[PDB]
């Protein structure tokens, strides 16, 4: 039943043994044992960690078609694989979708996007999101702060970098 | 006579009306109408279902002193209340006693113990009992298999989990 | 004469030697020595005890045709063989006939019927008869009480079972 399969698939995915995990996945479906949320999340996360981001994205679509519901970890893993691969438009698109589904962004969500964006010259959108992060009562950190600070410094914007630096120390975030 | 009392006590215990069932029990003894095996089993099972496992255990002792004989249901109910309360040493002790009395463990007996043990890290004893279960010609199932499989997976022992998984499918036990 | 025959037939029937008892019966008739009430009752009771309830019923009919009168023992034996064989409609029919003949039901009559009925789900008729039993000034007992109590308990009707239980103890009938 789903519990036998989920435990094996989850253990194999943790060990990086994704070919076996995916095979048990396929086997599960064939026996008419129904994959659920946690089946999907474990596979997606294993594929994304292993560079196999196209297959992680297909499973995510398949998950949505079967009426199995994505959650903040689904979204965060995908958004993070996409952001790390330079695939920022698609990472932003999933961020907007997560919000339309009423699944709520958290600080891990904001940082990967801010960071990916600060990699392109997309500093104004990086800052816009940093702003948004706060107003949705989500709370920053050293990683967040440094990429903004490095972004702004790189772009000539020393005054605003120095100013985020002071804000950072007031918030108790350790430079 | 014992039949009037056993029927009322049994019906009250089934309805969860254990205070009344125990009162009729006490009344029975006072009139010198003798409680028997089935008097005891019904009370014990009702107490154990209702969380009242200390009183179930006292009745079980009382039963043994009065020369009324415990059987596999007595033992299974107790062992199962104990195992579900974390009280594994005492559950194991009753399992050994059941065997010394020549009352024979069955698949329900083995599963609760395997399961309780797989909850502690007691996976080797879980497996030892699973082994024993087979050699005394007692026959496993999905519940049995899954807790072992989940136990082994939790403990890094993926190869043995996968291997029980295949054994499970050969035996016609449906994952 | 009838006294020679009745004594032998009665003694043979008591010893279970029903083939010989029936043969002497037949012999009696052939000599034009007239069977009477007690001839019939002894045969019927022997046949009914020996499982030969169809022949007991035929003799009973024959008895009625010859103008020999059935009495409460005739009726009770038949009603009891019928009730014990599951043949409850016919047992009830003889009970009604006994009453129309002005032969009066007693506590043995009521118990077998109550009991047979409580075997089918016929608990309301069991209770109706228990009621009737009392109003015709016929007096209950442990057997009566227990089958009612067990009947009611089996049928979810714990409150009424417990209530008959208390009634039982007030009447001095020992549970």
């Amino acid at each position: 039943d789903v519990v036998t399969y989920n435990t094996l698939i989850d253990g194999l995915a943790k060990a990086g043994r994704l070919e076996e995990a995916l095979q048990l996945f396929q086997e599960m479906k064939e026996k008419g044992v129904k994959p659920d949320v946690v089946t999907y999340n474990t596979l997606i996360d294993g594929l994304a960690k292993a560079g196999r981001l196209e297959e992680a994205l297909q499973l995510f679509q398949e998950m949505k078609e079967k009426g199995v519901k994505p959650d903040v970890v689904t979204y965060n893993t995908l958004i993070d694989g996409l952001a790390k691969a330079g695939r920022l438009e698609e990472a932003l698109q999933l961020f907007q979708e997560m919000k339309e589904k009423g699944v709520k962004p958290d600080v891990v969500t904001y940082n990967t996007l801010i960071d990916g964006l600060a990699k392109a010259g997309r500093l104004e959108e990086a800052l816009q999101l940093f702003q948004e992060m706060k107003e949705k009562g989500v709370k920053p950190d050293v990683v967040t702060y440094n990429t903004l600070i490095d972004g702004l410094a790189k772009a000539g914007r020393l005054e605003e970098a120095l100013q985020l630096f002071q804000e950072m120390k007031e918030k108790g975030v350790k430079p």
